[PDB]
């Protein structure tokens, strides 16, 4: 349809970005494009901007979603969209730039504490909280998707995957997602809410725990299938978390839907007692950034 394609050559800025923004660093480079950071001549302010290839995506109509998605649900606990170009085949996106980094890093290179999960765990929520009640499912929630501020803000990105529901459609049905945090429902193609999310969340609360989340070692395909057949995972050392810890995971990752904690009811949920300041997260940061610099 050149009607989506018209769509999003409109939603874009035009004039040059490589002139409107200068210092190109290349910072990551997934499936999804490769990410900078950068300097906006006019403003002085760093920003990311990610770079995804059109081509890669047939379904144009997830791009412009994306955009859409972004403007329309600002939050605090979410990477501010600040703006987008064409720049031939590729899409740029200027974003709010985190200096702090991913939590992925962060789970693979540090071991946090109990009071540390519990605070990266509330912010989260927060965040989740606050689409659910927008009626948006972000559908690709892990670590990769978690970035940090120097202030040990903890904000969530991507909704690439996402889906709106309505009182008319209150049920998805397709089966996206990164499969080693997809929930059950999802894998097994049943209709499906947004405590999918809370699912996800759960098994990133596993890669706080064990670094990785459950199955990572096995291809994509074999993981789905473990998924379907064993649902709820188990961990590797389940006696070296507290009781309440314990109990969050298990509202978190609940095989029927219905008792499966939601956001709001997480949020006031007893392991979120022991949360710290934010400025806990800080020395986490920093042992990140020292283990990673040399790559
Ligand atoms: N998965 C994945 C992709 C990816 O590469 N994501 C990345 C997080 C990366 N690393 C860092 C490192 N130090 C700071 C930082 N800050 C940032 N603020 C704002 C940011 C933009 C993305 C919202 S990214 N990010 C860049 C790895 C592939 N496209 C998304």
């Amino acid at each position: 349809d050149e009607e989506i394609l018209e769509k999003l050559r409109s939603i874009v800025s035009v004039g040059d970005p490589k002139k409107k923004y200068t210092r190109f660093e290349k910072i990551g480079q997934g499936a999804s494009g490769t990410v900078y950071t950068a300097m906006d001549v006019a403003t002085g302010q760093e920003v990311a901007i990610k770079q995804m290839n059109l081509q890669q995506q047939p379904k144009k109509e997830l791009i412009i979603n994306e955009i859409l998605v972004m403007r329309e649900n600002k939050n605090p606990n979410i990477v501010n969209y600040l703006d987008s170009y064409l720049v031939g085949d590729e899409l740029w996106v200027v974003m709010e730039y985190l200096a702090g980094g991913s939590l992925t890093d962060v789970v693979t290179e540090t071991c946090m504490d109990e009071g540390q999960i519990a605070a990266v765990c509330r912010e989260c929520l927060q965040a989740l909280e606050f689409l659910h009640s927008n009626q948006v499912i972000h559908r690709n929630i892990k670590s990769d998707n978690i970035l940090l501020g120097m202030d040990g803000s903890v904000k969530l990105t991507d909704f690439g995957f996402c889906a709106q529901i309505t009182p008319e459609q209150s049920k998805r049905s397709e089966m996206v997602g990164t499969p080693y945090w997809m929930a059950p429902e999802v894998v097994t193609r049943k209709a499906y809410g947004p405590k999918v999310d809370i699912w996800s969340l759960g098994i990133m609360a596993i890669e706080m725990i064990e670094g990785e989340p459950p199955y990572l070692n096995e291809n994509p395909l074999r993981a789905l299938y473990l998924i379907a057949t064993n649902g709820t995972p188990e961990l590797q050392n389940p006696e070296k978390l507290s009781a309440i810890f314990r109990d969050f995971l298990n509202r978190c990752l609940e095989m029927d839907v219905e008792k499966r904690g939601s956001a709001k009811e997480l949020l006031q949920h007893q392991f979120l007692k022991i949360a710290k300041p934010l400025s806990s997260l800080t020395p986490l940061i920093a042992a990140a950034k020292e283990a990673t610099k040399n790559n």
